[PDB]
């Protein structure tokens, strides 16, 4: 028995896995419940501090499962959570400021940008682990 499928990343009970493609961010949804997971939700402190990092150190522009799509300016995770205030933090510099139409949000250098979801980006998936 491992908690994580070969090549996920075990952290505080969930697997994750950054992707060696790129796509736009409605396929990286597709792409995560293909593997049975979720375009990452990021649900404390700790978490963000973790997936940061990994994107920071890889140099990789990666997909997160959070836009405002659904009504501008207001953020929400892809399984209906809304992005709490504690959470503001970790946006750039400057964003986020939906310049030319930017609905999706990215890792970004050390923190947070939202940019157009057409875009191919990198993208982390998250599941649970097994307990063993
Ligand atoms: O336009 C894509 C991103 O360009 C920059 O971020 C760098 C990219 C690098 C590739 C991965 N995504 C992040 C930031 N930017 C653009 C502008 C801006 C403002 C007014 C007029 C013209 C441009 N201000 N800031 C982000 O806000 C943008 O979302
Ligand atoms: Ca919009
Ligand atoms: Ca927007
Ligand atoms: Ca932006």
């Amino acid at each position: 028995c491992h908690p994580c499928p070969w090549e996920w990343t075990f952290f505080q009970g969930n697997c994750y896995f950054m992707s060696n493609s790129q796509r736009n961010w409605h396929d990286s949804i597709t792409a995560c419940k293909e593997v049975g997971a979720q375009l990452v939700v990021i649900k404390s402190a700790e978490e963000q501090n973790f997936l940061q990092l990994q994107s920071s150190r890889s140099n990789r522009f990666t997909w997160m499962g959070l836009s405002d799509l659904n009504q501008e300016g207001t953020w929400q995770w892809v399984d209906g959570s809304p992005l709490l205030p504690s959470f503001k933090q970790y946006w750039n510099r400057g964003e986020p400021n939906n310049v030319g139409e930017e609905d999706c949000a990215e890792f970004s250098g050390n923190g947070w940008n939202d940019d157009k979801c057409n875009l191919a980006k990198f993208w982390i998936c998250k599941k649970s682990a097994a307990s063993c």
